[PDB]
DNA sequence: CGAGGTAGTAGGTTGT
DNA sequence: ACAACCTACTACCTCG
DNA sequence: CGAGGTAGTAGGTTGT
DNA sequence: ACAACCTACTACCTCG
């Protein structure tokens, strides 16, 4: 839209098969005993590898690169405790066309595996599966980083090696945990074994075993090392030229070649339009212009200080804030504690009872513990909660300001919108989350074309990552309900937005009820991961940026600070819908500039997906329980 | 205090153990390959029963009251085991941990000494004797289950309880090969695994696509699963561990697995003749294990007060106060959804709610819904105009529903904030107690107090928790009856959960809202809260709730309440009547709650008071009488005190429907009724 | 608990 | 088993 | 979906 | 493994 530009992907060209390697060798598996049929693929996976070679399942049996006589064609198989013997049968070569995409992707299995191969058989250099480690960047007592790569490495339908590269470090110990904990370095949080890779949470025994405090290494992380200041993100054209150094040494030491740079159009979109009360190019500077919409609220101040009032410029800034909306605010404050008990939840009743809406909690750092205590008994009440660490300087404008932002929207108030005009006019996120065995889906929405409504719903818990299919449309049809409770009608276009992969059939559902009421609709999957890295032919790198790839598949970069590091784009599939991804790609990219609670950087993800994702995160920690008196509107997890 | 009397439990005395028994014989196992710490305990078990005799695990070894020199001390299963004796080890029955063993050796000296019978079909601890029915290709045993234990005086306790057993005696093609139906359950003909049949398929058992290459077939064949069969037809069956993805299977291979829906037959016991039948077998166990003759142990029982059902007169059963009028009735309103396309309320359930609340002194307005739910979200528009306009729950009269449908529209309708009693549609006025129920689930759903106790109590405050829901997670929830006379029902919003234990703060939080109840109710704190927990309180579950009881100043008990474990009982002489009271051990004792003649044998609960200075008596006082306040049920009253009862019918619908439908519904309204 | 992404360290689910 | 995605944490740096 | 317990059938969690 | 508890289904029979 704003400009038809051109990037490099950190993918590479590199030769082309050689007509051996399109004519791979075919084997047929034969096991004693014959597997169960939940045991067949991991089973046929190990069989790929005791053969050695390069060698990856094809269907019912296997293909490789290696002629059958220089295979373990025969042996045995250990697997959950049961013994299979394996026979492996060659059946003549089967040539494959890398157009065909099924045979495409079978080729592609083995280029990964040659890699993989071709990887172990190098010196002196670091490799963990499809990376390696070819330098070192840091070091120190019993610790250094080593500099390398991840890779990759598939097939082109041209018939090509495509080769995807991207600079990675790694930290390795070099000493017992004792050994460690010689020098000053407290306990890991993790730490691994050297007998085996199983690690955990953390004198007769150990001796049978010919193997407490020796046995086992730390396993490192940056909190072991904040003692030491190295960071390891690289600016994005240091990043760029490493890509390509690593990509031309992995092209020579394998001979693969000259390592081509694949390219693509990239489209510039266009520039969101924030909008407090006016124009704003930031979230924070709806504090000096004005909110979006801001209604008659009531805010309380919770000291766990022992100190006494409202810090005053808070209470400007609020005022200010408030003034410019042209909206009255009143500042109560809570004179109660929660060591006083029961006591402390009816001073919150009251509170509430008298209009309160949200309240802010000036105290020292918590444990989590109190922390989540706090939150959800503040929930239990109806109030949404703040918290703003105790020593604290006027100075620290952009900690309190983002306080005072996520404080506004736990209140219910719309600090920005958007003011362009896009294709649906809500739009819902999807995700699951929580640190347990079972997870919650749940679902937050932007209403309004200009995104001027962000409610959450009321999660439910589910065993996986899956979200049941009547689940995704009951939360989908809260969503419609409130666009219905603010519009007064339904709108004629939702957005739905999934984190990561859509499962299968995971919206069958809730797609078919759209369709009985009459609602279009576009589901995209947003993915986090796998879509690499982009970088400008020529010039700079900036957000905006939107690559077409494959067909309803598109990359997305949607946030670029020269500061943190090289970017990574969000890669997005367009699974239902009718929509053009141009359009899909300018709404997701303008919903990334939504979100109320961080007023000096917008989020990777648009704002429902961002918010959805916050909002499972708490639910998962404090649980679902508290939440039944706490208003829709209200923001309780930013 | 209410007099005493005797009661028989179905425990019996037998000879005490002799010298020789008191002092087992103990082995060292030696394994190779070594046990891999994890799965060791189960291993001891292993070696513990292929050793031969009767021989059990103790701590790191075995102990036997066979000689080891007729035990098979060497063998293979980690596979290779030898045992090495170390002597024999006295042991004093008065010692909780001695006495385990005792009574390990003692089941297997009774599965054991059951096993060299003839000719009696027997399973486990079971012992099945006779034939009460039989049919082409099935039969049903009578026998009875039973253990073995020691007592601490050093003599054995056998406990006896008649039991039928369900058996197939046939292939599923030689059942279908009857004309008897598609039996719902089937095992595997090899081993133990069950499924659930989904249908029969056309297809050719010599080829069909088995993952991975095979057909069904050679698959089956090439494991020497048709070694000695026939494959017979194609069987599709069900996940075991999933829910997109039915298995095809052989009719050969596979056995059915016969319940009541696969065949007129009562199986129940008037209470009379499973007391006779109980005392029959254990006469005639005791002579062939020459366990000697049993003499049927005895416990003082105390008989409990009537409880006192109030309405707005006293009653008898909550359906009176449909004729009486309600505890506590408010102006109400509710609303008819027809999903038969009829119109208009039946003049006979017009009638019957005027008549309740006119003796009620409160009005009523009678709405009906003129939207259906296949009009879509216009029929979500509709019920939020009728929770607008004050309709309080909804009676859906509609034909039987699928599970599906049925919890969809509940959901719905639990959406705008709205319980719905569902009462099946063809209905005729002389169906008495089918409506008068729905009636009564409809008015707790609207959230009345239909009926509550009249007495003293220990605690006016009564909570129960459980645990319920149907997958890989659970719901842990709580239910509670407030004020001294249970006048106020309220359930709480539950939590998921990984199991059976409820987290430490979900329960302090949960028990915080019932308290919270009660000042909301009462203006004040309550005095001593009763605490129910459903089955065994996992250890230190409640921990950090009692310290925050404690904290604030308020009294407690705290009652595991366990539906099996407590055996039978029978009166010495006499009917046999509900309200008694019956204790063991300090802080363990029996409770019948309910019994009725026509309704077979009752099983009365197992108590134990974990926590509180509550003498027993009034414990059992309370719980008896808090088995009565369940609105819902205008004929029978549940066997569980009806905080617990509340609280399983909560999490049974929350894992039903979900919990993400319960934002807008009050918790006085009892919607999973 | 200030927030954001990019970095690192773990790990888990879906599904062929 | 393994690809191709997700979850949790801390440190770094700076403030569209 | 009428409700209750006691029957039968299947399965599971907690703790040693 | 095993002991001692829990969950779900449906048949039966009657209506404190
Ligand atoms: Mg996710
Ligand atoms: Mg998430
Ligand atoms: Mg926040
Ligand atoms: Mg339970
Ligand atoms: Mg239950
Ligand atoms: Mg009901």
């Amino acid at each position: 839209h704003l400009g038809k530009t051109e990037v490099f992907l950190n993918r590479f060209a590199l030769r082309p098969l050689n007509p051996e390697e399109l004519r791979p060798w075919r084997l047929e598996v034969v096991l004693d005993p014959p597997p169960g049929r939940e045991e067949v693929y991991p089973l046929l996976a190990q069989v790929a590898r005791r053969a050695g070679g390069v060698t990856v399942r094809m269907g019912d049996g296997l293909a490789s690169w290696s002629p059958p006589e220089v295979l373990v064609l025969e042996g045995t198989l250990a697997r959950m405790g049961q013994t299979y013997a394996y026979r492996l049968y060659p059946k003549g070569r089967r040539p494959l066309d890398p157009k065909d995409p099924g045979e495409r992707s079978v080729l592609s299995a083995l280029a990964r595996r040659l890699l993989q191969e071709r990887l172990r058989r190098l010196e002196g250099v670091w490799v963990e599966g499809l990376a390696v480690y070819r330098r070192e960047h840091a070091r120190g007592p019993g610790w250094r980083v080593l500099g390398g790569a991840v890779l990759d490495l598939w097939v082109s339908d041209s018939g090509a090696f495509l080769l995807e590269v991207d600079p990675a470090y790694r930290i390795l110990c070099e000493m017992s945990l004792e050994a460690w904990l010689a020098q000053g370095h407290p306990l890991p949080k993790r730490v691994r074994n050297a007998y085996d890779r199983r690690t955990w949470e953390l004198l007769d025994y150990h001796a049978s075993k010919g193997r407490l405090t020796g046995l086992l290494v730390p396993v490192l992380t940056l909190e072991d090392l904040h003692e030491e200041s190295l960071a390891l993100s690289l600016p994005w054209e240091e990043r760029r030229r490493r890509t390509r150094e690593i990509a031309s040494w992995i092209g020579r030491r394998l001979g693969l070649g000259t390592p081509e740079a694949v390219r693509a159009q990239a489209y510039r979109l266009s520039i969101p339009k924030l909008m407090g009360r006016r124009a704003v190019s930031k979230p924070a500077d709806a504090l000096r212009v004005g909110f979006y919409r801001a209604q008659e609220t009531a805010l309380a101040l919770l000291r766990l200080d022992g100190a006494q009032g409202w810090p005053e410029f808070l209470r400007r800034a609020l005022l200010r804030a408030f003034g410019a909306s042209g909206a009255s605010l009143r500042l109560h404050t809570l004179h109660a504690h929660p060591s006083q008990g029961l006591a402390f939840r009816e001073a919150l009743r009251k509170a509430k009872e008298e209009g309160v809406q949200a309240v802010l909690v000036l105290t020292p750092p918590m444990a989590w513990e109190d922390r989540n205590r706090l939150k959800a008994l503040l929930l239990r009440e109806g109030l949404p909660s703040q918290i703003l660490n105790v020593p604290l300087r006027e100075e620290e404008r952009h900690r309190w300001e983002n306080a005072l932002l996520g404080l506004l929207a736990k209140a219910g108030l719309q600090v920005v919108a958007l003011s362009g005009a896009y294709p649906a006019e809500l739009a819902v996120g999807f995700d699951a989350g929580g640190r347990e065995s079972f997870r919650f889906g749940g679902a937050a929405c932007a209403v309004g074309g200009d995104g001027g409504h962000l409610l959450w719903t009321l999660p439910e818990a589910q065993a996986g990552e899956r979200i049941p299919q009547e689940v995704v449309w009951d939360l989908l049809e809260e969503t419609l309900w409130a666009f219905r409770r603010k519009a007064g009608r339904l709108p004629s276009r939702v957005l739905l937005l999934r984190d990561g992969r859509v499962p299968q059939d995971e919206f069958a559902l809730a797609l078919e009820a759209l369709a009985r009421e009459g609602i279009a609709y576009d589901l995209v999957s947003v993915r986090k991961s796998g879509g690499g890295r982009v970088y400008p032919v020529q010039g700079r790198l900036a957000d905006g940026l939107y690559v077409p790839l494959e067909d309803k598949t598109f990359l997305l970069l949607t946030v670029h600070r020269d500061f943190r590091g090289t970017p990574r784009p969000l890669k997005l599939v367009h699974e239902a819908g009718d929509t053009p991804l141009e359009a899909l790609a300018h709404q997701i990219f303008h919903l990334t500039r939504l979100y109320p609670a961080s007023g000096f950087a917008f989020p990777r993800l648009p704002a429902p997906l961002h918010l959805a994702d916050r909002l499972v995160k708490e639910v998962g920690r404090l649980g679902i329980r508290h939440l039944k008196e706490v208003d829709r509107e209200k923001l309780f997890f930013v």
